[PDB]
């Protein structure tokens, strides 16, 4: 992929220029309001082991990527939908429409939305937001340390376990966004980064997040 590759050479640009190791870190003068990204994901759910990854996005939409190689998303009205067959045929439904051979499909991801309404925190429900399409979740992976979402709008975000530490990088943008352990929300110009430095806690997780995307490629 195109996106990914580009986002190789930002990722390793940034981590050759070892930017926790400057004189004085101006990572304050790296920020790029113009870079926040439109999408996010806030909550995610793992039932890979019977159904798939049902996931929300931060304008409160939800999706699922089940085992089948499928996918379907629900907007934030509710009933419109966004089925997306395993070879990659896209196609928009109501839920009220009552189709028949997607109600086990609604159903499972109504209960994911359901469920992550009532047992999940909202990751960066602060942010401030910064017009575009919606993507879905192209594929993911869990490690012992991470859990990774690659988005089909070029965006790779990353989830650490031990601290609740994430990283939303996009490729387009040539932008990353840290969301440290106060679920302060900061967004990144790579390029920026490279020139005025940045903490040694956001470059040891820029030096993580190359790794999962050399993960990413190797599988695709």
């Amino acid at each position: 992929d195109c996106h990914l590759s580009d986002m190789l050479q930002q990722l390793h640009s940034v981590n050759a220029s070892k930017p926790s190791e400057r004189g004085l870190v101006r990572q304050e003068e790296a920020e790029d309001p113009a870079c926040i990204p439109i999408f996010w994901v806030s909550k995610w759910v793992d039932y890979s082991d019977k159904y798939g990854l049902g996931y929300q996005l931060c304008d409160n939409s939800v999706g699922v990527l089940f085992n089948d190689s499928t996918r379907l998303i629900l907007y934030n009205d509710g009933d419109s939908l966004q089925y997306i067959e395993r070879d990659g045929t896209e196609s928009y439904l109501t839920v009220s429409s009552h189709p028949n051979s997607l109600m086990k499909k609604i159903t499972l991801l109504k209960y994911f939305r359901n469920y992550m309404s009532e047992h999940l925190l909202k990751a960066g429900a602060n942010i401030t937001p910064r017009l575009a399409r919606l993507p879905y979740l192209r594929t993911w992976f869990r490690t012992r340390s991470a859990i990774i979402l690659h988005l089909s709008n070029g965006s790779v975000q990353i989830n650490f376990f031990q601290d609740h530490t994430k990283l939303i990088l996009c490729p387009l943008m040539a932008a990353v966004t840290y969301i440290d352990e106060k679920r302060d929300f900061r967004t990144y110009r790579l390029s920026l980064l490279e020139e005025y430095g940045c903490c040694k806690e956001l470059a040891s997780r820029l030096r993580y997040a190359r790794t999962m995307v050399d993960k990413l490629l190797s599988s695709r």
